[PDB]
């Protein structure tokens, strides 16, 4: 039995460490190719079964409700190239690695994320995947001038919709459906390639797809999203899920319900891989290890974490002072409409204790609240991976990274191979697709 | 004075010539990474200036109203991958070379445009541009669903505002903007940065753009519809105009109304370069290149020409009957009601003949009417090349390939040497991004 | 039953046709670093077996005595790259394709000789061969300052106890004799690397060789020698044979011969694979191949064959004035005198007519006399390359070209697909390493 | 006044650290092309000047007359790869970065060591250098089969013509003779490619060369050899020296002296380039940094670091028990039979102490006795450079590295950018040739 590895990072200047883009072995080369050319050949040589990217459509701008926070001091968002793009070219210097990006059902039509994904995936030789997301947040609303708006839960049932269609189009060519019969002059088999004419309450797209299906059938199903709702649409799409938690138990319980809800939808739990996320942090000895943590993490200004903090609360902070105790907030809004998240963090962040709202979003920003940071030796932050998936934390891990591109290649060099002698992580990739990387099997037409 | 050479190929199956995948050298790579790359390199290689991709959303759908005839003979669109991940591909494996990818503004929203844009311009570092389209086809607006209705010229209009908004996002961040200053924290100076706040007639977008100016500043804007309302547009917008001529006549016609619409659009002529077409067939002898040509044009299927010539000319002809004569068509509309491309074609093609549609179809697949198809040694290719540059037909070629990837390895290795051993023609790129390729100024933020 | 695929061809001016540097599709990129990145890369991209590349260590100096034909002209050896360094450089840009080159036993030391292509196999992962050579030419002993002067047969016995001192130094590494054990101290077992100690007759070498084995074990030995001792040696340690006949009853005289060398040095036949060489030309009507060889033909400068021909026949025909009578020759030296192989050629070439110098010349340097020039449409090249290895003229093909990189593009492009669906030829490959290309069993130590 | 940077690194198992193979962070890749390719990238990445491999024939034998410590516990020359291969393997992915191989005049005659040059010099389009080397090692000349034995100063004075005659090869093409002339058949100009005609006491090579000459007209020489007689060579010959010192009072004298052998040669002394050898060890912090010094320095085995100290000194100390201390070597030997390097270190290794042989060899692999380790922050290590540059210690530095390839990693992510940012080195490359990097003048033919 094997364990999955999986990168996972911003097209951009910050992912989950805020003091990132300022560490001393940061190239910032997120402008250029060659930036990501190495990111993705790293993990190649590591055998990681995938790299996959986020995506913003907006420079972060709750905090403060202009650019002084995020473009000021590199907050979320503030440099986000298009994801497509950028998987593309990492393909373009790989032939194994599995590469994803995420698309918003929001913004954009099924048409559209069916064949951009589908060209991706002839173009990789089926690597393919798509991060399904549903977001709302107001300031990508108006860089796409969409004024319309739709509750949370609903806008899922929508995905629902989406996801059948981009499906059909994925179906619309027969795997035998190209004929390219020179002689005979017949180029396809019309019988073979179908209209989808698919008019829901939501979306209509007509079809035919103009492209035909990878040798993987079809791009694997991305799913990040752990709202009550979310966890349901996963259940019923997902192939593989992205998860955050701060500790064991938490990871198992999060596994074993992501799981049942997949069950619950009828499908194989275990054709459905569930990912968490961890920061590692190594050093030749413990000692230094920690040393670079505690660098890390003092490269985190206060602002810059409570901007993130704000987004992923709804709660807009900037509102109060920074030295204003979480007490203040509690009795200033009620323990009725405080979120639950935001409570959660706080009483684990200073252990019960009371913190200033900068010492929360300090602390925030260091690993998004939950991701934890794991420092030691390759040997430690290994048999710590092997500990947490033998003891059902996950069936593979996001390596979040602390910094780039320098982390990876740490990683890769340290602690994949004390993995691999273990046993426990892929000397060599077995198939050529990320199917075959995730041992998924290859979904048949219709 | 140099001239400037182009390449221009659909990412699927069909480019002007209508036979070309039956060739018997034509690999149908168009699914995989390799064709791609192996075109790129070729053409960088050969010190091009561009490469860059037509785009289609949809399979031509209207001879028939069924895919009986694109999907079983290989009509326009067929085979049609997403672009911009072709082009990223492609950037990705050259350093030099210029790309290019049609992105319309009627499906999609500025903000996508601008960052999609610049993501690319960034990962290529300076050698991307964008082919401006605006049409509204049935089958495409069915693929997106749309069924809004907007006229020819109106959607030239509502383009101005499009491209007044994309290139402010373009200019939302100076040049001086990032900062990565990492021991004071400053990321980017905020005050370089800025919202565009733009709320037009047509549209509503933010910002600002969450990707910063390449070092080419912006990427260069290609026109290729050549319609009145086009001519403006290109006028007012292009730096790149491609176009179509069957001779030297049309074509010195042609560039000297280009070059006017831009110095009546208050521009500098010269910052526009005008590139004609040629489909160029090389032999040894020119005995070779003859017999290659008519075996090339025997290639073609006459409904698949007459599939595309229906699209281009709005009117279905699949209503006709095969043998219907032109005539029997041109009494049953009248000598107004036919459009004026046909009643072209129509001379042109049959020379003063009266052909059956069939035969007319047939003929307009062989070079989608009006692309002048050169049969030659390499000799003459380069003489008749440089004869026409001297006379004043355009300031480049875009070379039109009869089939992949092997006209391009041939038009490489025999015809560009002549043209640098005669110096008209770069012996090596002097500068890295497009704008120096093409001898255009690198523009300021505004 | 499957056919193999080899390319050969120098890396510099000349190989077999002797007007190529000419042709219009000859870029000549010799020189260059991406002439063979190119080259290697659609060989492999055609799933070819081997690319091998010969040597020659002098600009050819025979006839005229002089520099005047070889360098003003461009006869063999005017340029020639170091085999080596540039199979490296394509070794560097393939995954899969086999690579060889020639080094000669004369010149260079057993110790050079296992380490370079040992190395080679190793940084190319197991797709190394060693062109064994034996010959012994004045103008190449002049460049190495070689007084001594070895017999033919006597050559290729030195030969036979520096394959032994080769083997032994590819031998001194077990395969599990690398350790890499980082904690406990332990780099390598020093009980299973081994000193070699051969001190024969011609040559003393201790070891043990500084580079352990690569994936393949040892390089595949390559064998081009057909003389009668040639093809003992061949029986006894060649892996690959590369012949060269004009037609089909000498191919499989010489393909038996061989085979039966191979049984009686108690060998499997069927683990030494015997290619025949071939020279395509293409065309998409079989005129049209009829006017491209006739086209290439007549790219021969006389005096460059008859260069060529003086080398092979061991007689210097520079005497002689390019309008004398083959016929005035046989005269002049008596029919005695005349070598074999030259009144074989005169005879054939001229169908019994009694040609000048001059033509004689002419004809041979068109292919050495002896390359079967094959030309067809991609269907009648595919029929005959099959009616041949069905026939027993050898286990596969060495596609000699006519010009460079040009026919190998259209070779791989036109005739490799239709090999692929008759069955006769691999569609994918199916190992790693050039032994498992060419069914050959990886070897053991020892 | 900018400085120079190159690396320096055995293609094997070890080059001045001795414990690098065991480091956590090494992957050992030095038998694959990835390993190779991505360490080319990193310092082309870096914008360093070269990257330059120095070469052993044999595995280190001398300590224990056994292969007991080379190759159980990794000691120099255990794995040593051909370098001419991996150079080339190297110039297939880089453009700009410099590249250099030690070849030895000992076992090679001129008319290899110019032609193998010459082709890597053109493939890699004018960035190529040989370092010369005239040494004499007993386990070398074994596996070459060399009984004769030059004293170390006269292998200088054949060096010398060995110069000479590969220099004449260079010339014997002018960089006018190639000219392609296809229509008019002239292949080159035999009046501009003349033979060397090379007879002297030491070597014949009648020549012409087979290559024409590069961009850069030759090949850059290096010269690492600082005897007395080395240094007279350097002056005469050297374009590059290499130069180990422990601190600035000896780099300057080493500086001086070399600057002035050049003088006294009749050379102009900034046309070569004095580089001096540093091991940096970076950390977020000095601390860190001190840390991981303290580790990579733990990890020399103290057999290992003997081992070298005896080759080095040659003096076998593996005669001697390990705790043997230093004084009594000296009372054993006598105080003229002890060679001074070796007393040198000793003294200074132990600044004082009276250190057992285990303790002296575990100290000399750290760093083969006197390459300077720096340990300190990016910013600390940039300043060090930066003012050993100004003290006029160097014209440039080659970086020696703790372990592969992760330190160059961290040297160009961490350290070059602070040298630019300061304005001492290169941003960018300014030309394309080694000789431009340099600041070194193209040489006339002849």
């Amino acid at each position: 039995r094997q364990l999955h590895l999986a990168g996972f990072f911003s097209a951009g200047n910050v992912t989950h460490a805020h003091g990132a883009w300022r560490h001393v072995g940061a190239t910032n080369g997120f402008l250029t190719g060659e930036f990501y050319k190495q990111i993705a050949r790293t993990l190649e040589r590591g055998k990681f079964d995938l790299l996959f990217l986020p995506d913003g459509l907006a420079i972060e701008d709750s905090y403060g409700d202009n650019l002084e926070t995020g473009v000021g001091l590199g907050g979320q968002g503030a440099v986000a190239l298009e994801p497509t793009s950028v998987i593309a070219t990492m393909a373009a210097v790989t032939q194994r690695l599995g590469l994803g990006a995420t698309v918003s059902t929001t913004y954009y039509p099924p048409y559209h994320v069916a064949r951009v994904f589908a060209t991706l995936d002839n173009l990789s030789d089926g690597r393919i995947s798509w991060n399904v997301v549903t977001s709302l947040n107001d300031s990508e609303a108006r860089n796409f001038g969409v004024d319309e708006h739709l509750e949370h839960d609903i806008r899922y049932d929508r995905a629902d919709e989406f996801l059948e269609a981009v499906k059909k189009l994925w179906s619309s060519w027969s795997e035998d459906a190209l004929l390219l019969d020179k002689v005979g002059g017949r180029f396809a088999d019309p019988k073979k390639v179908q209209y989808v004419n698919h008019r829901g309450r939501w979306l209509s797209v007509r079809g035919p797809l103009q492209v035909p299906r990878s040798r993987q059938g079809e791009p694997v199903i991305l799913q990040a999203g752990l709202s009550p709702r979310g966890r349901r649409f996963a259940g019923r799409w997902a192939e593989a899920v992205f998860s955050v938690s701060p500790n064991l138990d938490i990871m198992r319980a999060v596994y074993q319900d992501i799981k049942a809800h997949v069950a619950a939808a009828g499908r194989d739990p275990e054709q459905t891989k569930v990912f968490t996320a961890v920061m590692p942090v190594l050093g030749e000895t413990e000692q230094v290890a920690r040393e670079r943590l505690e660098y890390l993490n003092s490269l985190v200004h206060p602002e810059v974490g409570l901007s993130t903090l704000s987004s992923h609360s709804g709660l807009n902070l900037s509102k109060y002072p920074l030295d204003t105790k979480f007490s203040d907030i509690v009795a200033d809004l009620g323990d009725r409409h405080v979120p639950t998240m935001l409570q959660m963090f706080s009483a684990v962040a200073g252990g019960g204790a009371d913190l200033t709202l900068a010492e929360l979003g300090r602390r925030y920003g260091t690993n998004v609240g939950f991701v934890p940071q794991w420092a030691g030796t390759a040997e430690q932050i290994a048999d710590q991976l092997i500990s947490h998936f033998e003891a059902g934390a996950a069936d593979g891990f996001i390596i979040s990274p602390a910094y780039l591109p320098g982390i990876y290649e740490e990683f890769v060099d340290q602690v994949v191979p004390l993995l691999q002698q273990r046993g426990v992580f892929r000397t060599e990739y077995e198939g050529t697709t990320l199917r075959e990387h995730l041992g998924l099997a290859h979904p048949e037409v219709g």
